[PDB]
């Protein structure tokens, strides 16, 4: 409650109005269904007024969108070889269960139900769909290697990231070099099998043109 | 080696030589991808002979080679509401992690790489993926609702199943009354959200035409 406080001296009409409506976790992913998926990583401020997110500024607003209705504002971070880019998530947890909110543009990487026993649990889930799609160079290699503990926001003074106008790069620094756990050894890297050409031509697909 | 001496009474020469290449179960799943995707449900033998199998005359066949070097046949029921058709997949276990052997025309419900750390963990990694695409009827609803323990074939005379011409219906009805564990409870299923558009657009795409 007192969070909330806080996030209410700093937030707009407008912004309350929209907050107020997204009561849970499926309206919140809805709400990112609508936001254009794309320099900067913008507040959750600047992604309502201008409508576009990466992976990392819908996962902010979705923690902020939790925290006014009551959840820990949470990240994790999914972290890969360097063939690729990590991802974030916004976790929630519903009757003991973990879920998590995700923008992506691509049909891989979604929203996850709260069903997952632990957060080991919904982070494996998304394995097997994280590999090379954009290349024939490692064409299909599997690179997620491991995933960091519930990033908690509240850590933070709201006004340094719900608001900030000043690039929030030292914010996605401080979850990378957060408590991350292995998927893998050395042994299991060697056992992987690319994904299918059925797979990386399926994970290609998009959701918004990249005009 | 004694249930490997009783397959090789039962197999041709020809039949030997294809499942004495297939000594890892990635090589297994490489040969299943050169199978034709799908009356009847044929042994291994038939597979052989005809090249075409769809998923349980698949995973009957991964778990007939993962035999002929010394893992248990090992089958995997995943059983969905009545708007959906379950799926069967052949268990493997490489340095204590479980991995799954799979045949599907669709890019979902794919191999499994040895790295599960429990048949639950592995069978949780196809739930978000077991959804309606195929008609706008229930579009996007999530169907899978429980797995079977390991179903080993050993149970049964290798002839029963390995080279039968009769049709194995009563294998498959022995799978489906086999010991399952549920994934949600009914508080659970009423969270569930729909895959979206893109989801179901890209589990659409096909392997092998409809012909």
């Amino acid at each position: 409650m007192h969070y909330k406080a806080q996030l209410q001296k700093l937030l707009t009409t407008e912004e309350k109005k929209i907050l107020a409506r997204l009561s849970t976790p499926q309206k919140i992913q809805d709400f990112l269904d609508t936001i254009k998926n794309k320099h900067t990583m913008w507040s959750p401020r600047a992604v309502l007024k201008h409508k576009h997110a990466h992976c990392m500024e819908g996962a902010m607003l979705a923690a902020l969108a939790l925290a006014y209705h009551g959840h820990s504002p949470l990240l994790m971070d999914l972290q890969t070889t360097d063939e690729d880019e990590d991802h974030v998530v916004a976790l929630f947890k519903i009757d003991g269960h973990w879920g998590a909110i995700s923008k992506t543009n691509h049909p891989v990487l979604r929203y996850r139900d709260p069903i997952y026993k632990s957060v080991r649990e919904l982070a494996m889930s998304y394995f097997h769909e994280y590999f090379i799609w954009w290349t024939k160079k490692n064409g299909g290699k599997k690179t997620l290697r491991a995933y960091s503990n519930p990033f908690d926001l509240t850590r933070y003074k709201p006004e340094r990231w719900v608001i900030a106008t000043g690039d929030l790069d030292w914010l996605a620094e401080a979850l990378d070099d957060s408590k991350h756990f292995p998927i893998l050894n050395k042994k299991m890297q060697k056992q992987l099998r690319p994904a299918s050409r059925i797979e990386t031509k399926a994970a290609s697909l998009s959701e918004w043109p990249k005009r």
